[PDB]
């Protein structure tokens, strides 16, 4: 009655999928399976089958992970597994999270490392999934280990596999780019970061339905902010009209070739297999921006395009964060004019100043004693009048 046994297994299996809804009877099924271990009695493969059963019995022994006996059983299973398919590393990973509970990171680390090594040592749905799950688990570990860059590497590879397959959702993509941006900003790899949000711009082809756009625009602002901060490598208050004393190399073939060498890695992000790489290629027009000089006009236009989005986000904010983001844009706008170190232009100052006044009034809505919130706004006026002083 081998099949009948397998049917009982099947049933139990289905029941494992199924006022307690679990344990009560599931534990009986655990034992029912053990009862079937009886009947189970080449033999080597029998043992393999049995080991798998024991894996599931170990899984049955969880109960909020209180059943450490199950842990022991899994260890016993591991031994049996080590004697000589991929479930074994899945199980290993399950042991890894128990070490996490036991704070034994190092062993869990080793487990995960070997899980990957074994795949690589080797060389229609499960693998695709768990492969990336493992990377996720590693990232968590890395957080504790502070392996910053490795976690980042994995992030990209999970997005990679996501791209390989059809596991998509536009918002998630957008926010992913949002985080990646900042990462590379902190790492100063601006030139790579360039493709990230712009990659999301490709994604844009398909509540947050409309609101999501502003978050994106915020990030676009941040790009530009950092780019100006890059300009701040050479500070105006220690120089006169002279600058760019440094080398040119703004079109260096040196940089081109070295980037070609580096971009062997970088370009992996272009998982558009030509088609979307072409979409990206259209987008590359803006990705091309690197170390510009007299393009302040263009710089402001970059804002403008996303300023329109900003305006929409104002529609999407409840007269609170509206003013918070206006602050951002105002300063940002002023900074573009800061870049434009020319005498005949204080109009932006005036333009944003008008906004400052309008933004002051809202204290009527917020009469909480938000002293420093107001002080910040007052500081913005300090700055405004400091800029007046700057002018005169």
């Amino acid at each position: 009655p081998w099949a009948e046994v397998c049917e009982k297994f099947q049933a139990a299996l289905a029941l494992s999928r199924v006022p307690y809804k679990s344990k009560y009877s599931a534990r009986a099924l655990l034992e029912e399976v053990k009862a079937l271990l009886g009947p189970a009695p080449p033999v080597a493969q029998r043992a393999v089958r049995l080991a798998v059963i024991e894996f599931h019995l170990g899984v049955n022994h969880i109960d909020t992970e209180e059943l450490s006996a199950g842990e022991e059983h899994l260890v016993k299973c591991l031994r049996l597994l080590r004697r000589y398919i991929s479930l074994c590393i899945q199980a290993q990973n399950n042991l890894g999270i128990l070490w996490s509970e036991r704070e034994e990171i190092e062993t869990a680390q080793a487990y995960l490392e070997s899980s990957e090594a074994l795949y690589n040592q080797y060389m229609s749905k499960r693998f695709e999934k768990v492969y990336t799950h493992n990377l996720y688990y590693l990232a968590q570990v890395y957080q504790h280990l502070e392996m910053f860059e490795k976690a980042a590497h994995y992030c990209h590879s999970t997005l990679k596999r996501q791209l390989e397959h059809n596991a998509y959702h536009p918002i998630e993509w957008a926010i992913n780019a949002a985080t990646l941006s900042q990462f590379y900003i902190n790492k100063l790899c601006f030139m790579e970061a360039r493709h990230c949000l712009s990659a999301a711009n490709v994604i844009f082809g398909q509540e947050l339905y409309h609101q999501r756009k502003g978050e994106i625009a915020r990030c676009w602002i941040k790009y530009c902010l950092t780019l100006m901060q890059n300009a701040q490598l050479s500070m105006q208050d220690n120089i006169g009209e002279l600058d760019l004393d440094k080398q040119s190399e703004l079109r260096a073939l040196r940089k081109k070739e070295l980037d070609e060498e580096e971009s062997i890695r970088k370009k992996a992000v272009q998982f558009g297999t030509g088609e979307l790489c072409d979409a990206i290629s259209a987008v590359e027009e803006k990705v091309s921006y690197l170390r510009p000089l007299d393009f302040e006009e263009a710089r402001e236009l970059f804002l403008l395009g996303q300023h329109y989005v900003f305006e929409a986000k104002e529609f999407f904010q409840i007269d609170g964060y509206v003013t918070d983001h206006i602050e951002v844009v105002q300063d940002h706008s002023a900074l573009f004019k800061v870049l434009a170190f020319f005498e005949t232009d204080m109009e932006r100052r005036c333009k944003m100043h008008k906004r400052r006044i309008a933004m002051l009034e809202p204290l009527t809505v917020d009469l909480n004693p938000q002293y420093y919130l107001l002080v910040n706004r007052q500081i913005q006026f300090e700055i405004a009048h400091a800029y007046y002083d700057m002018m005169d």
